């Protein structure tokens, strides 16, 4: 319960974390943000009752409330129409959160009702981070291993909602599977070979899938190799050892650690860089929230967006343990949040089988 409970809430919490209100999203130099922080009385003393959730909570809330509305045993023309639906719906509670351009606009776009109303074309500036910030539920839902097409699928579908480039889609994927990994205690430090090895079965969906295939195909390099690179970097590509890190690894070196994974400057903006900063956030914290958070929240990339991703695999695996009551007791859609984690968890914790397209 409290695991599914805390994944929610701290994602959520994390997003806020990350985002002060703009404040330090916005803000590019990590070494000001942690001395801001310091002046605020660092993070057990931080409230979050005034600190808004962004654009990451409210579109990863539609994911979620989409999975528990479509229920045990789903059709996915079912569960891609409420999909559809809330990601649409959700774009009215936008107001000072920020929300990134093609999950608003493409939301925006969607006909669901129409059969494949929630599809479109190929882009070839959809590679950004909306569909990987608001997918971790989705291994919530289907976390088993008889699931794990299914979570393909559905991962690959609600990010192309909006983000129909492999870049961005394959995010969506990394999010899900990451999160479905730590719901079955599956050590992180295998998590990355994991994804590896289910790439062809994402490129197998995509090719029978049949939209934009060549599009697809010729765009699938960036991912794989971003992920690849990074994981030889760490030393972790096969998944049976445990990470390296570079021995100065202060806040200035990871700023521009992050400049370097990023498609264009900013890190952690892109389906590729969210899911990995905050697996390598993950990876170095151990139980620490206060580590995840000085890796994943306090950057100076797209910091929400690593936050919220990085604080859903986190609470996962470790609940609440440690983490200060301000850092969530006044969060907002704390409820809805809740509420959501525990139907999640009646259907995530019993095997099903979907109804396929
Ligand atoms: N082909 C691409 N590959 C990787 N990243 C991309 C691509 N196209 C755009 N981006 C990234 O998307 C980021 C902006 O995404 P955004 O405006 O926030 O859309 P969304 O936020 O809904 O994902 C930019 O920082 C840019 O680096
Ligand atoms: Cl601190
Ligand atoms: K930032
Ligand atoms: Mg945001």
């Amino acid at each position: 319960m409290e695991k599914y409970v805390a994944a929610m809430v701290l994602s959520a919490a994390g997003d806020a974390l990350g985002y002060y209100n703009g404040k330090w999203e916005f803000l590019q130099d990590g070494e000001k943000i942690h001395r801001q922080l310091a002046q605020l009385g660092g993070l057990d003393a931080l409230d979050v009752g005034r600190w808004r959730v962004s654009d990451d909570t409210v579109m990863h809330l539609a994911t979620a409330e989409a999975l528990v509305e479509a229920g045990k045993a789903p059709k996915l023309t079912q569960l891609y129409y409420l999909l559809a639906k809330h990601y649409q719906d959700c774009m009215e509670d936008m107001d000072g959160r920020a929300p990134g351009g093609a999950s608003v606009h493409n939301a925006m776009q969607l006909k669901p009702g129409k059969p494949n109303g929630w599809r479109i074309p190929f882009n070839s500036h959809e590679g950004g981070c909306g569909a990987a910030m608001r997918a971790m539920c989705i291994g919530l839902r289907f976390p088993h291993h008889s699931q794990l097409d299914t979570l393909i699928q559905v991962s690959i579908e609600s990010g192309r909602m909006t983000h129909h480039h492999p870049t961005g889609y394959l995010g969506a994927l990394a999010s899900a599977l990451f999160t479905a990994y730590a719901v079955n205690s599956r050590p992180p430090l295998q998590w990355g070979k994991g994804l590896m090895e289910l790439l062809p079965e994402a490129k197998k969906y995509i090719v029978q899938s049949g939209y934009f295939v060549e599009e697809n195909l010729q765009h699938w390099s960036y991912f794989q190799t971003k992920w690849e690179n990074y994981l030889k970097l760490r030393g972790i590509l096969d998944g049976e050892s445990a990470p390296t890190f570079p021995e100065s690894f202060g806040v200035k070196e990871r700023d521009q650690f992050y400049t370097s994974l990023s498609y264009s400057g900013w890190g952690g903006s892109s389906g590729h860089d969210a899911p990995m900063i905050a697996y390598d956030a993950v990876l170095a914290a151990g139980d620490s929230w206060k580590e995840l958070a000085h890796r994943a929240f306090f950057h100076g990339g797209d910091s929400d967006s690593t936050a919220a991703i990085a604080g859903c695999w986190w609470g996962v695996m470790y609940g609440f343990k440690g983490v200060s009551p301000s850092n969530y007791e006044k969060l907002e859609y704390r409820n809805r949040l809740e509420e959501t984690a525990r139907a999640l968890y009646s259907l995530g914790s019993k095997e099903d089988t979907v109804i396929s397209l």
